[PDB]
């Protein structure tokens, strides 16, 4: 399924997409995208819509 | 100003906004994260819009 991840941090805004076969695999993927952009925040998960948000 | 980066990659999409003084700062800022992220693409800028596009 696609996942989107929500970055709401100081200096990086926006929102990225992924394929992943499960949220586990998504969330991996994403938790490296979120440390390579320098965005450190609090995480939440929506499965309804399989986004999830880092918020600084 | 607020500059976009648009990416159109094989295994990432998405928008990634930030603030810079001027556009080649953006634009240093944005081919870490285009790195980063995995997608090497062909880029192209519009000035009306602030808005980078990698696309794969
Ligand atoms: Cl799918
Ligand atoms: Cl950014
Ligand atoms: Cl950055
Ligand atoms: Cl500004
Ligand atoms: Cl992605
Ligand atoms: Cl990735
Ligand atoms: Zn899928
Ligand atoms: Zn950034
Ligand atoms: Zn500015
Ligand atoms: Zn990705």
């Amino acid at each position: 399924m696609t996942y989107k991840l929500i970055l709401n941090g100081k200096t990086h805004k926006g929102e990225l997409t992924t394929e992943a076969v499960d949220a586990a695999t998504a969330e991996k993927h994403f938790k490296q995208h979120a440390n390579d952009l320098g965005v450190d925040g609090e995480w939440t998960y929506d499965d309804a819509t399989k986004t999830f948000t880092v918020t600084e």
